[PDB]
RNA sequence: AAGGUCAUUCG
RNA sequence: AGUGGCCUUGC
RNA sequence: AAGGUCAUUCG
RNA sequence: AGUGGCCUUGC
């Protein structure tokens, strides 16, 4: 029920249809779904995060803050924030069709919905977002839970040492086409490592993470 | 002179150093420059533009609104909006060092500066931005004064017709290394065209535009 | 529609 | 962030 | 720093 | 949006 979500959010909607739209997947309704709210929500939440980063590190450069932002505005991090709202239990979509992509999109749409319902009060919405997640975000940073970009880190290591970039190649692919599992190999000089994932990029990130350790 | 910019903006700063920072390039000052404000400004202005798009097309999908956003938050469009502020005349950087990149960065930083100076009043800053640029943005959209993405349009034409994508290759490069001019060739099936630019991508965009015309005329 | 893949554009 | 071609699955 | 180039990550 | 290697130029 919507009331339970409003209680978790700490905000009561004037237009309940706005909240319903944010929670509804297009496959469930072609008239009122979250796609447009998600578009707005992405820009709104990205702004909330960037502002928080700059506020607590006013004298830090873009090279320090952007890597943090890159993870904090990611679908993965939004799924972690969404857990606090048990968002998955309010999404209107066929049973068993919910995945991280959907949860991440609804999270963004939900915030656009609050923003619009509040009369487009950006200040209000930003502070409500912080009331709920500011400490979680800052703590994730301080406690080292921000994920590293292993593919980039790896090529910086190899480019500094050998002025060369690592190479990745597919070793194997298995499972149904809509649920493939990839195994790739990362290599630099005579060092080689393996990585697995649901996409080639994910498998490469895993292999890079291992190759870095090996080089050390 | 800052007062002249404040007059154009319709906003008077409480902390003049914030405005100065937004107008100063790092090569001019390594202590107080616009780099961090630019980082914040990009996110702030992007939000202003996306909100405006959704507000005037609440029932339009992301596939319709994002292509518009892609142009409206681009450095190119920001340079056009900046002209209204004669922004180039207020930037603190060595004479003759100003270019489109700098102007676009200062534009974003300037808005982050207003946002911060106003006590982080996003609502107020959003409306100040609209007071100055809302009509300019909506008119650009309605009139079709939005840069077309020729490379993407071209591959959609070729993929629909032949389920194939065009190919690009470098034909020649000349001029100083810091001021190169590229000539590239775009091709699909037996159709080929040339394009030139200051970067390979720019040359490819021009070659793609010519190829789209060649296909339509065929 | 969801997963993957190739490609392209914008930030 | 958007889009197009291709494979798979879903209806 | 500014231009270009190759590559990589995030939206 | 960030970053790294390379070429050029600027101080
Ligand atoms: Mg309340
Ligand atoms: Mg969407
Ligand atoms: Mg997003
Ligand atoms: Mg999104
Ligand atoms: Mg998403
Ligand atoms: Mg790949
Ligand atoms: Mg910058
Ligand atoms: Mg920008
Ligand atoms: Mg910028
Ligand atoms: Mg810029
Ligand atoms: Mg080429
Ligand atoms: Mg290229
Ligand atoms: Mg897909
Ligand atoms: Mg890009
Ligand atoms: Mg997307
Ligand atoms: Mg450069
Ligand atoms: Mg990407
Ligand atoms: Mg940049
Ligand atoms: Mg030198």
């Amino acid at each position: 029920m919507l009331e339970q979500l409003e209680k978790k959010l700490g905000y009561t909607f004037k237009d309940k249809s706005l909240l319903e739209k944010a929670l509804t997947h297009v496959s469930y309704s072609k008239k009122e779904h979250y796609e447009t709210l998600e578009f707005l929500g992405d820009a709104l939440v990205n702004f909330f995060i960037v502002d928080l980063l700059v506020q607590y590190s006013p004298n830090k450069r873009e090279g320090f803050l952007s890597p943090l932002k890159a993870y904090l505005i990611s679908e993965e991090f939004f799924n972690l924030l969404a857990q606090k709202l048990e968002l998955h239990k309010f999404i209107r979509i066929k049973r068993g069709k919910i995945n991280e992509t959907i949860i991440g999109d609804v999270f963004e749409a939900l915030w656009a919905a609050v923003y619009i319902d509040s009369g487009r009060d950006a200040n209000f919405t930003r502070e409500l977002f912080y009331k709920l997640f500011k400490e979680d975000i800052l703590s994730a940073i301080k406690e080292g839970r921000v994920k590293k970009d292993y593919k980039t880190i790896l090529q910086e290591i190899t480019q500094k040492r050998w002025k060369e970039r690592p190479e990745y190649r597919l070793i194997s692919v298995e499972g149904p086409h809509h649920k493939k599992k990839f195994i790739v190999e990362a290599k630099i000089k005579e060092y080689r490592t393996l990585g697995e994932g649901k996409s080639k990029k994910e498998a490469e990130q895993r292999a890079a993470e291992e190759l870095i350790k090996l080089l050390e």
